[PDB]
């Protein structure tokens, strides 16, 4: 009596025909798990960077700020590990590129699908990895295969759903400190999804039994809360304190909370965690940086996309492509530096 | 690479077929529907309860359990407004009756589905409506027929999935407060339970397909305390119906866990400081969850063999003789109220 309806949804597997991920994409999506990997285990002592938009509702202005962050990842590929970010949308106002990738206030998941994979495809298929965050447990059946990094919405963290979610994907996984500060949601949640997990879940667009094997490679976000930014050594060794023995590294987001919803702050982030990184904190393994080819946000116009500037954010502002390379240097340089405190 | 593998899944159509529901069931849940509504909207001024196991593990007990409900609900019926707790499992490392109806750390959801189904039945086919937990957005369309009541724990309030699912189904929805204690999250969830939703879910033949609901204005709120401490009390209460908007349902008070802080002989006390606000005039409190069983307390597991029998094997309960205390006294601070109001 409270369902208006069911309209068909085309199934992944008629959608990876549809839109066919390239041997090249393949394999850049494989080589970004495997480096996220080796950084959040130790094992490698470059810093994982997650990077790039808050939310992406342009293919074509994408396409073009992966071109620039491709080339200053080979410059910096000895000190980074970058990955770009490609999040659908930012938890009233436009649904994302899944659900109104026209954006125009209508409905088009079909449509939306469509296009948040040929823009997985796009950008992987130059050689650059992408990340994203998991909104539902269906949506990630269409897009995983493209992704080397995932990301837990925080209002979710708490859920069995997601955590049984994270115990199938493909690749590390990370979830974000308690609204109120403390880490032990995350915490459990990282030890959740290490299990194997047998549960209900879509596949061919039918639902089945899903048996998972567990996630390793999950860790926790820092991500500013109740009690104040959290990206300063202070709270960094407050935060490392509540890490049960054998977890992976932590991985400080330089946006919203942490960045008191300026993106101007974001750089000034990167200079405290960068003095930490410089002077051998060796726990800090990742930073997540809102980035795009201009600076700031914008609403969006009556008109609709034809009244957008282009490059610029419609959701979170973001810090833009010059400001981007300095934050990024910087933090090479930190990072060179750890290698010789490790000396 | 993540995901051991795929198990068939009977479709809730399928197992609708299989295990029908009598005429009697179905008129029960309709009924059961009707009270809840003229209740917390204040229609009614008899008190709404949600009673029973924490969950079920023995489909016999319940039935006793139900019977005895089913004469004492008879009897109280001019006070209050009885459903009986049928829930099938909060995530602590039993798995529940749907993953674990052997109840010998095994898994077989096919066979969970068929034996909460058929329990589902036998329950409302005498007459007394049930509630139970919401878990995620495919076992309710196994139930929902069946259910009266339906609840979203704690730990999911926040998730945008299970306010999608509250919106569209066909009863009350309940949304307990966060495990922090923190009560804008349910209040919250009500609101965006209250309008239409369009996502991805999955039809009674078991496809995943693009679903829009239509909003569902029967939401309300669950005080079952937390972290900071327990929500019970009139200044807590008083507290809440302050958050509340305009227009909002009446309250829900959980007596047992974040509120009876891990020990059931605390629910009779909860009672009490509950009856007082009750019996002194507070109309916003219109209902109130209570874990019973035939017998007191809990206990762990030689498998079911060995188990206790009216006992709970997860979250302790009062015994059914507090239990019948509890609710006449919760019975008369109803009437104590209608003399108060005709002031
Ligand atoms: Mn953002
Ligand atoms: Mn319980």
């Amino acid at each position: 009596v409270r369902i208006l309806g069911y309209d068909p949804l085309a199934s992944p597997a008629l959608l990876q025909v549809q839109i066919p991920a390239t041997p090249t994409s393949l394999e850049t999506a494989k080589r970004g798990r495997r480096e996220a990997i080796d950084i959040i285990t130790g094992k490698d002592d470059r810093v994982l960077v997650i990077v790039g938009p808050c939310s992406i509702h342009d293919l074509e202005a994408a396409q073009e700020y992966a071109l620039r962050l491709k080339k200053l990842s080979d410059e910096l590929k000895g000190d980074l590990s970058i990955i770009m970010r490609a999040y659908l949308e930012k938890p009233v106002g436009w649904k994302g590129l899944i659900n109104d990738p026209d954006v125009n206030n209508t409905f088009n998941i079909n449509k939306g699908l469509q296009s948040a994979r040929q823009l997985f495809v796009n950008l992987t298929n130059i050689g650059l990895p992408i990340g994203s965050e998991m909104l539902d447990t269906i949506s990630p059946q269409y897009l995983a295969d493209l992704v080397s990094f995932g990301a837990i919405g925080a209002r979710t963290t708490e859920s069995q759903l997601h955590r049984e979610l994270a115990s199938g994907l493909s690749f590390p996984v990370g979830f974000k400190n308690g609204t109120d500060g403390t880490l032990n949601v995350a915490v459990d949640a990282c030890q959740a999804a290490a299990h194997s997990h047998h549960f209900m879940g879509v596949t061919h667009g039918v639902a089945a039994i899903t048996t998972t094997k567990g996630n390793e490679h999950c860790f926790v976000i820092l991500r500013g809360g109740k009690k104040g930014t959290n990206y300063d050594a202070k709270s960094v060794a407050e935060a490392k304190a509540q890490l049960p023995a054998g977890s992976n590294g932590l991985m400080i987001d330089y946006s919203h909370g942490n960045s008191n919803k300026d993106f101007r702050n974001q750089p000034k982030v990167n200079d405290v965690v960068c003095e930490q990184i410089a002077n051998g904190e060796n726990a800090i393994t990742g930073v997540m940086i809102e980035s795009n080819i201009n600076e700031g946000n914008q609403g969006i116009p009556a008109e609709g996309k034809a009244g957008l500037k282009y490059g610029v954010s419609i959701t979170d502002a973001c810090i833009g492509w010059e400001t981007t390379e300095d934050v990024l240097r910087k933090l090479a340089a930190a990072v060179r530096q750890r290698r010789e405190v490790n000396k």
